[PDB]
């Protein structure tokens, strides 16, 4: 049992929600909540922007030291930073951006990395303004996590059509 309320079964181990995934982590505290990250850990709009803001931008701050040390992620990859006042921890996850120009084959290697953590709050990665079509996106998620997932949606409409749209 955990303290995810009102998701949608999709699968054994997914589930989905019409929510803000920033009030969703300020309720339940996940133990781990995957931000939508680039490569630089640059928060500024989206996921990012909305997590980042909601730490009072100590999620910035930590990824700048993060990126000063280690240099820039992959795409596909990942790091595991703080939660702060979100969660425990962040799972910093880069899914490609067609609107940069990066290849969507890279999806699915992005979602593997959810395969690390039990339990996971997560957004769809590379749908909004990342560019890929989400229903790929749910597509390759419910085909590459194992552990369970609690997706969280913002946009209502498109919440809509992946339900009514799902295999
Ligand atoms: O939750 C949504 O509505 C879809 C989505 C997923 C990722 C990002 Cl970064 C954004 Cl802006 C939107």
């Amino acid at each position: 049992v955990n303290s995810f309320s009102g998701y949608l079964k999709l699968t054994d181990n997914v589930y989905i929600k019409n929510a803000d995934i920033v009030e969703e982590a300020k309720k339940v505290k996940p133990t781990v909540v995957v931000n939508a990250a680039n490569v630089y850990l640059k928060h500024g709009g989206g996921v990012a922007g909305a997590l980042n803001k909601a730490t009072n931008n100590a999620m910035q701050v930590e990824s700048d030291d993060y990126i000063a040390t280690n240099g820039p992620l992959k795409v596909g990859g990942s790091c595991v930073l703080s939660g702060h006042n979100l969660a425990k921890h962040c799972l910093h996850v880069v899914g490609p951006n067609v609107n940069k120009g990066e290849d969507i084959q890279l999806l699915k290697s992005a979602y593997e990395n959810f395969n690390q953590h039990e339990v996971l709050l997560a957004p769809l990665l590379s749908a909004g303004i990342f560019g890929a079509d989400p229903i790929h996106s749910l597509r390759v998620c419910v085909d590459t996590v194992r552990t369970n997932v609690y997706l969280a949606v913002f946009d209502k409409n498109l919440y809509d059509k992946l339900v009514s749209s799902f295999l």
